[PDB]
């Protein structure tokens, strides 16, 4: 008489099937090629939105093989910080659901000042304060690591990898919001920003691509369920 | 009557992935929307299936896309043309000689990689897949799982980066290195394992391919797969030329 949590945030599609976990409340999809996430994927509603970060000390998580895992040393002394992907702010819920956040199954190496504690984190928190007057909201977040042109007229994808396991510094990272703003009426916004220190004066807005964007260069069906006769706004549009 | 079903025969010794399988009638692959080539392609040999079917040949067969996948995870012939770089089959077309359709299935490009053509394709990689059926037509079953490989590198700041070019309008992948793992059953339940990482690049004509031998687990770390992982390590008899 109630759905599965993982059914609810999963409603209106897989990115992809690629190694899922389901958490008390979100969905990765783990790379092990990279060691982060392909994308993870949350629900909210006002009243989940309405427990600690600080009994959250940053660990693997160990139901994937060891082989393919990421450590805390592999961030240590790397000039990034532990990039949560589904945010801890997002789940208030109970001491689990928050300390899942902390999995680094769930993190990206970012740059910290400039982005992570920043511009991204300003991201994340227009997420939430929109969200707030939303009936339901589906966000969509991952790595990117996108080709850029170089002197030779040849476009290359070249990215850091850090620590003994060489985990995958991601060029960019992706997040798309669906907002259900009234009974099968939908928002959307979809936004590429580069994992890089951002100026902190650059409106969020600017990052704004195509959703087509996002899929094409991540590799991902994005809310393939949806009808687009549902959606009511893009990118602030309409 | 019992004989097995294709696909089940030739996947005996597991999915080394599962993502966006596409079995075809005599190989299976795993494709890569993001690099828009095979993540890994899995095949079986005997000494019976490396006969030659009179009739059957590679020449009317050619490249094509597998429009199975939607398009704009597709590789076209466009993005290799005039590319610098050989449309590289991962499951060889010399591995599959029982059927005109087996091996025309070979050249859908979703099983092709960008490869380095002099001194790789054409070449010492060739040298690889025609020394598996040498050592196929001496054992009972063989297992050839290929796949491509984006590896690190250390730079003069003394960081490591992934670094590789993307080809074309639909942007596919340039492997640094591919790998092959081959599983040799030599007597009923018995096998050896032979493991080799080559450099997407000129390698001499004079290089053994013994040179690029590397363990198991190696390949496996830099894949992201993981392979033969159902055998009884009891089973082994011996690996890259030891035991």
């Amino acid at each position: 008489g109630s759905p599965s949590r993982s059914a609810e945030i999963m409603k209106h599609g897989y990115p992809g099937f690629t190694n899922v976990r389901t958490y008390e409340d979100f969905v990765l999809s783990y790379d092990y090629k990279t060691r982060t996430a392909h994308w993870v994927c949350e629900h909210l509603t006002p009243e989940r939105l309405k427990v600690d970060r600080k009994l959250c000390e940053a660990k693997p998580d160990i139901t994937f093989p060891q082989k393919f895992l990421s450590q805390n040393t592999d961030y240590k002394c790397s000039g990034f910080d532990r990039g949560a992907l589904a945010a801890a702010g997002n789940h208030r819920k109970s001491q689990l659901a928050v300390d899942q956040t902390f999995y680094l199954s769930n993190m990206s190496p970012q740059v910290g000042r400039g982005f992570n504690r920043d511009k991204w984190n300003d991201l994340e928190m227009h997420c939430r304060r929109v969200a707030k007057k939303m009936i339901n909201s589906y966000i969509i977040t991952g790595p990117l690591y996108l080709p850029k042109l170089e002197g030779d007229g040849k476009k290359y994808i070249k990215y850091q990898v850090i620590g003994d396991n060489n985990v995958a510094v991601p060029t960019h990272f992706f997040k798309v919001a669906l907002f259900e703003v009234t009974p099968g009426k939908f928002e959307l916004e979809s936004y590429i920003l580069p994992n890089a220190v951002i100026e902190d004066t650059v409106e969020i807005s600017k990052f704004h691509v195509p959703l087509d964007a996002v899929e094409r260069s991540a590799g991902l069906e994005i809310f393939a369920r949806l009808d687009p006769k549902s959606i009511v706004k893009e990118n602030g549009a309409k």
